[PDB]
DNA sequence: GTCGG
DNA sequence: GCTGATGCGCC
DNA sequence: CCGACGGCGCATCAGC
């Protein structure tokens, strides 16, 4: 926690520019500083000091100053004490409440988790879910736990059909010794960019995984994005593990370098990786890089057979997953 | 809030 | 229905 | 000073 107290402050910002100011680009804005600043491998002395990095800019060299004088911040000490502010910021931390239902509930009374749990019949299935398991999602989920949920869900995975590949991305993927959920990549080969040979190859993994009641929730689910929630199953006499989050993305089997490359991220390396390619006049999504033309439309596919080739084309050295973690 | 053109 | 906009989510 | 800021899946709603 080198520059910990400057990270923690940027962070707080970004977090009041997104659920209170809904303020996007200013939210941005923040985690890009905090994250540049997080790498940096000196203890700041001064503003001018975190001026020099990239996404540091006049204002937050002044917050810094502001920082290292008084070791608090007065914006964000009356953000704390003013009551819209910190009702909105509470409840944009349950799940399925963002920026504009969390200033909605503030404006009907409903302020507080009493008030959340006095009110259930006024959210959405999502809304619901997110109250039930608010503890919970608040805990990480250690390495440990997440070698034993990868066991279960590549096992059962294998039980529906031999066929499927299932990678754990996210923070895991990144070598991470806690996670905040559980991410899974999923392939087929029916499922390519050319043709879905069979349906419903997300739907069956999802049933599996409720037969064998490891899925325990639904937030949303499509034909190619699972959003829900799992448990690991406890033994005799021992008390339940948490109720963790879970995301499964079925990806064409033919794209699936840019599949895991986006479901690695993290978040601020995605969006620094795909702002950068778009300066050196290339598109990246989770499906394909394309290059762009003199108009700035997009155009045909790129061809990717490994994780580094799309670094090769945006002109980047190769980045393994732990090196892409704030 | 930042920054390259 | 459908489409397009918006909210909230993912990395 | 200014335009751009990453890209998209699913749920929900307004308008037809
Ligand atoms: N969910 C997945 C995971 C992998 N693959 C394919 C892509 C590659 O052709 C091969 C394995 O690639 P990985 O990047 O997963 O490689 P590993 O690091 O697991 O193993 P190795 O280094 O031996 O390739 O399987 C797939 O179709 N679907
Ligand atoms: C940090 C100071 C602010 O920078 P931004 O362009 O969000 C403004 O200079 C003044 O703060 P605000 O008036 O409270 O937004
Ligand atoms: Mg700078
Ligand atoms: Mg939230
Ligand atoms: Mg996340
Ligand atoms: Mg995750
Ligand atoms: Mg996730």
């Amino acid at each position: 926690t080198l520059n910990g107290g400057i990270t923690d402050m940027l962070t707080e910002l970004a977090n009041f520019e997104k659920n209170v100011s809904q303020a996007i680009h200013k939210y941005n804005a923040y985690r890009k500083a905090a994250s540049v600043i997080a790498k940096y491998p000196h203890k700041i002395k001064s503003g001018a000091e975190a001026k020099k990095l990239p996404g540091v800019g006049t204002k937050i060299a002044e917050k810094i100053d502001e920082f290292l004088a008084t070791g608090k911040l007065r914006k964000l000490e009356k953000i704390r004490q003013d009551d819209t502010s910190s009702s909105i910021n509470f409840l944009t931390r349950v799940s399925g409440i963002g920026p504009s239902a969390a200033r909605k509930f503030v404006d009907e009374g409903i302020k507080t988790l009493e008030d959340l749990r006095k009110n259930e019949d006024k959210l959405n299935h999502h809304q619901r879910i997110g109250l039930k398991y608010f503890g919970d999602f608040e805990k990480r989920i250690p390495r440990e736990e997440m070698l034993q949920m990868q066991d279960i869900v590549l096992n059962e995975v294998k039980k529906v059909d031999s066929e499927y590949i299932a990678t754990v991305c996210g923070s895991f993927r990144r070598g991470a010794e806690s996670s905040g959920d559980m991410d899974v990549l999923l392939t087929h080969p029916s499922f390519t960019s050319e043709s879905t040979k069979q349906p419903k190859l997300l739907h069956q993994v999802v049933e599996q995984l409720q037969k064998v009641h490891f899925i325990t929730d639904t937030l949303s689910k499509g034909e190619t994005k699972f959003m829900g929630v799992c448990q690991l199953p406890s033994k005799n006499d021992e008390k339940e593990y948490p109720h963790r989050r879970i995301d499964i993305r079925l990806i064409p089997k033919d794209q699936y370098y840019c599949g895991v490359l986006y479901f690695t991220g993290s978040d601020i390396f995605n969006k620094n990786m795909r702002a950068h390619a778009l300066e050196k006049g290339f598109t990246i999504n989770e499906y394909t890089i394309r290059p762009l033309g003199v108009t700035g439309v997009a155009g045909e596919p790129l061809p990717v057979d490994s994780e580094k080739d799309i670094f090769d084309y945006i002109q980047w050295k190769y980045r393994e997953p732990k090196d892409r973690s704030e």
